[PDB]
């Protein structure tokens, strides 16, 4: 755990990739995460002063399509912190925190075979 390998942005994208689409995949759950939250938009605007570091699918997309990802645990932080800014936020009975759940319940499956062979 302190010999840290290097990764390809390619090498992620191909790896990570099918991850991110089956998040893509849930519908309707994935609709509020596919684009990022707009405060103005939605009404909200004390948002910003609750989640500090917003996260949304788009964001996570461009960053693995823009090479953003050093290494594979980056990408599972920020879809973490996507999970984490839903839950803190909402409220329990909202669609986007029962959607968030959801979510998180797909991702755990799909991302651990593809980070076993990450290594
Ligand atoms: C409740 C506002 C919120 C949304 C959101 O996407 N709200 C709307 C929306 C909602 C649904 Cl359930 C389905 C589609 C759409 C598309 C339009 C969109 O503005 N996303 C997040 C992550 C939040 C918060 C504050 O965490």
């Amino acid at each position: 755990s302190m010999r840290k390998k290097i990764f390809k942005p390619e090498e992620l994208r191909q790896a990570l990739m099918p991850t991110l689409e089956a998040l893509y995949r849930q519908d309707p759950e994935s609709l509020p995460f596919r684009q990022p939250v707009d405060p103005q938009l939605l009404g909200i605007p004390d948002y910003f002063d609750i989640v500090k570091n917003p996260m949304d699918l788009s964001t996570i997309k461009r960053k693995l399509d823009t090479g953003q990802y050093q290494e594979p645990w980056q990408y599972v932080d920020d879809v973490w912190l996507m999970f984490n800014n839903a839950w803190l936020y909402n409220r329990k009975t909202s669609r986007v925190y029962k959607f968030c759940s959801k979510l998180a319940e797909v991702f755990e499956q799909e991302i651990d075979p593809v980070m076993q062979s990450l290594g």
